[PDB]
């Protein structure tokens, strides 16, 4: 039995009863299992590009049930107990391939108190080349079109759309001074109460302006875009994921105003709508605010409570930054 | 093989290879699933009180889990193939037990639009005892007592102090006019930012007040408040649920003012340190406002752009008010 995303299509499609007679049946279980293990051989063993593009397919898919408000058809199906073993298995594997990666050098060398903390990361940071990507800083200011825009929007689509949720996951449990940073970089994302401030409606409008479609966005997303959101996604949706998603969204708002920068600048010089980038003009202001209190509000407070979890966010860091690398290299080699 | 709390804080001690080994044993995995079928018989079909107990033990642990920060020794351990299997089962027998109490007649009769469904929907929590009850009514405002009040609180320990996080929860892809009005909800119970002004620190002020402390909680939690924190916390973390959560957190909200003004009244006759009840008197002006957003920007809109929503919502409306009643009836009881 081989896995694939047209398989968990035919899941999704079952009847309330069809998922309790499948979730009875530890043996069509066991071997969904195994067929899981099998795909993820293929993707990261043997590295086969299909293979692994699969996986972040299915991936995808299952994060988009988590995400996504459930249609009526489906309230009555028991998806939990197969889909939560696929997606521990494929996750297992890409967090496995992902820490591959990273050095215990890199995530141990860190003071042990919060203000000092906070200063090594940026250091740590800003040495990544992720942090100052040719992407952004040569092809943007100088050759960027509309169409090449709009490829990079529909990879984009992969992650800014579902930032409230992903603040919201991260929040559960949270320490009163780690959530209350979070629970206000939230309710910005929600416009402060304001319908046409919320971040993802303006953040639609900038896909508007270049017709960055739903098949466009299914036709033209790069594996490396689906693995960056099936990251994002898996940090986000487990509590014992928590301190290394502090890393990933940490580096996440920290370099969005020297990039978006680069875009807003470059999508006037080339006559776009600048309605368009209302979205991309404001974070560059907000997000150096959402930036300085994850690092004075959560990340400092996190180490001074117990200067363990320095280990987890670094990790969480280095997985944006080296995932964030892989897909701006993939993305600048598709648009030369 | 049988399953009850302490064999699952065993699996909660596991190291992560361990758990890595579980979970590859479809074997013993479909054991501990069938281990969780004979205990949701015992606990349903021959309704033990001891099985039903243990039943709500096991899923209050896992639900712990699930909303609580990890701790450090933990974040290694993929606990979700296991623990989710175990809550999908002993949680589909809780709810086909609430269901068993829900009519068709109750769920089918409402009007196919948003404002005239509130209206009914408000008509049918007011027919229902839950909304009125003797606890509230009558022993509140002439009986109770300071160690009245103790075990009281203890039981409300079990809803109150995760509503942030229940919201967080719920609101997880949500279409944008319920989103912006759960969104203000939740900024609410963030003190607005002000971490005075957080509800649950408020609400720790009142068990702190009355010495409302762990051991007293855990010695004296009602098997029907925890029946009722599990089937919040149950509702609240699938998005399957979301609209059996509307109607749940709906009739909650709405029930509030007047049950806390009852609550807040004889606490000052009987002289207790009325800042001990700053929780209740914030909330009865608060929630009387979050109950009418709730209506008017949750419900309504969620049956204007879909009417068959109102058959969920109503269930899990009902679902509230049944629990409810057991909770308060069993309390009365106890307190007599
Ligand atoms: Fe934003
Ligand atoms: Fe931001
Ligand atoms: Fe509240
Ligand atoms: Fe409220």
């Amino acid at each position: 039995f081989k896995i694939d995303r047209s398989v968990v299509e035919e899941f999704l499609a079952l009847d309330p009863d069809a998922w309790e007679r499948l979730n009875a049946d530890y043996t069509a279980r066991r071997r969904i299992g195994e067929a899981c293990r099998a795909l993820s051989r293929h993707a990261f063993v043997e590295e086969d590009p299909s293979a692994l593009e699969e996986l972040h397919d299915v991936l995808a898919l299952i994060y988009q049930q988590d995400f996504s408000g459930a249609p009526v058809e489906l309230l009555g199906c028991e998806t939990q107990p197969v889909l939560r073993d696929i997606a521990a298995i494929l996750e297992g594997a890409v967090l496995a391939a992902e820490l591959d990666s990273i050095s215990e050098e890199q995530i141990s060398a860190y003071p042990r108190s919060g203000k000092e903390y906070v200063h090594w990361l940026k250091r740590v940071i800003g040495e990544h080349p992720a942090a100052g990507h040719p992407f952004y800083r040569d092809f943007v200011p100088t050759r960027a079109t509309e169409g090449d825009f709009r490829f990079y929007l529909a990879q984009e689509t992969n992650l800014d759309p579902k930032f409230d949720d992903i603040l919201a996951f991260m929040q559960i449990g949270a320490a009163p001074d780690e959530k209350m940073e979070i629970a206000g970089n939230y309710w910005d994302e929600m416009g402060n109460g304001k319908p046409a401030e919320v971040h993802t409606a303006m953040f639609a409008h900038a896909l508007d302006a270049l017709d960055v479609n739903d098949d466009y966005i299914r036709r033209n997303l790069l594996p490396e875009a689906k693995a960056s959101g099936n990251l994002a996604s898996c940090l986000a949706i487990s509590r014992r994921h928590y301190y290394k998603s502090v890393g990933f969204f940490g580096v996440t708002e920290y370099l969005v105003p020297r990039r978006f920068k680069l875009v807003v600048d470059r999508w006037a010089d080339i006559g776009l709508p600048r309605e368009g980038i209302a979205y991309h003009d404001a974070h560059i202001s907000i997000d150096a605010v959402h930036a300085s209190g994850w690092f004075k509000n959560v990340i400092a407070p996190a180490v001074d409570r117990d200067p363990r979890v320095g280990r987890e966010i670094a990790v969480g860091a280095l997985i944006r930054l080296n995932s964030s690398q892989r897909y701006l290299d993939s993305l600048l080699m598709h648009l030369h």
